[PDB]
């Protein structure tokens, strides 16, 4: 299979519910690429939007490059830089066990990516291990963020005027990691991304969250089943037997006002101090770099 003249579609490397991702070859440049395909069917496809957001993000550390956008037949096409495995894939590879050092190494970078997205007037609204990828080669130590499928402006580009507080929202992201605010149908802001990262971190520590694996025919039902267990579990019980810093983090994030600018530095500082007190070095050796 080919896409136009310049690209070679290889084998599928990811299924997204938005589109599917193929490993590919830029034949004209002699470089491996990732190629996202979306089928056009209505007059509101969303890959055109996602690519316009990627482009506004460019020149960010841990933002993949976009090489080409256009259409062939009834498919929208996005060609981007190829990245390594997801943190979900790496977790599975490491037997669903990460060391505290690996979790803290990741935490520092994952706050910084989210910060950078917020600095560009957007919230992500789909923060999950699947959506963080390690780079390849010289970028093997660099955590990337992908999938701006569900991203939106939280403040005016011009004025920095925050979006107003609104309720009864469409529950559209992944329920395992959704903020308590998202569960009550409250409009998402910067605090919701950072809380979601909190649940991602405790996911890596535990191996699973105590609200996982609950069957539902519907997306609405998935959120509601998880909501009950989540809202009945104190931050302090969730994180018990782990460094206080994981509690302090989730607590800080839940205490933020709708339209508060987070202290991204403080949250980074928390994990750094724990990191140094444990006696770890920032050598960028994750558990999987030790595989012989
Ligand atoms: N540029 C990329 N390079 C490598 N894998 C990717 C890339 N983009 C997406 N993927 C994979 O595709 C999966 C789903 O992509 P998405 O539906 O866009 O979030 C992710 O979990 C990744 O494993």
């Amino acid at each position: 299979l080919r896409v136009g003249n310049r690209y070679r579609l290889g084998r599928k490397i990811g299924s997204g519910s938005f589109g599917d991702i193929y490993l590919g070859t830029d034949i004209a440049a002699g470089e491996e690429v990732a190629i996202k395909l979306e089928c056009v069917k209505t007059k509101h496809p969303q890959l055109h939007i996602e690519s316009k957001i990627y482009k506004m993000m460019q020149g960010g550390v841990g933002i993949p490059t976009i090489r080409w956008c256009g259409a062939e037949g009834d498919y929208n096409v996005m060609v981007m830089e190829l990245l390594g495995p997801s943190l979900e894939d790496l977790f599975n590879f490491c037997s669903r066990k990460f060391s505290l050092k690996t979790v803290l190494l990741l935490a520092d970078q994952m706050i910084s990516r989210i910060e950078y997205i917020h600095s560009k007037n957007f919230i992500h609204r789909d923060v999950k291990p699947d959506n963080f990828l390690m780079g390849l080669g010289k970028k093997g130590n660099l955590v990337y963020i992908i999938d701006f499928g569900l991203a939106k402006k939280y403040r005016d580009a011009r004025t920095h005027q925050h979006i107003p507080y609104r309720e009864n929202k469409n529950l559209t992201g992944t329920a395992r990691y959704a903020s308590i605010n998202t569960h009550l149908g409250i409009e998402q802001s910067r605090r919701d991304d950072l809380e979601s990262l909190g649940y991602v971190l405790m996911y890596f520590n535990l191996g699973s969250l105590p609200w996982q694996g609950l069957k539902a025919a519907t997306k609405r039902q998935k959120y509601e089943r998880i909501s009950e267990k989540k809202m009945s579990t104190p931050i302090e019980v969730l994180c018990k037997g782990y460094p206080s810093e994981f509690a302090t983090y989730l607590n800080f994030c839940r205490s933020l006002r709708f339209d508060d600018k987070p202290d991204y530095s403080y949250l980074r500082q928390l994990f750094r101090n724990l990191f140094h007190r444990q006696g770890f070095s920032y050598d960028y050796v994750f558990d999987w770099n030790m595989l012989k």
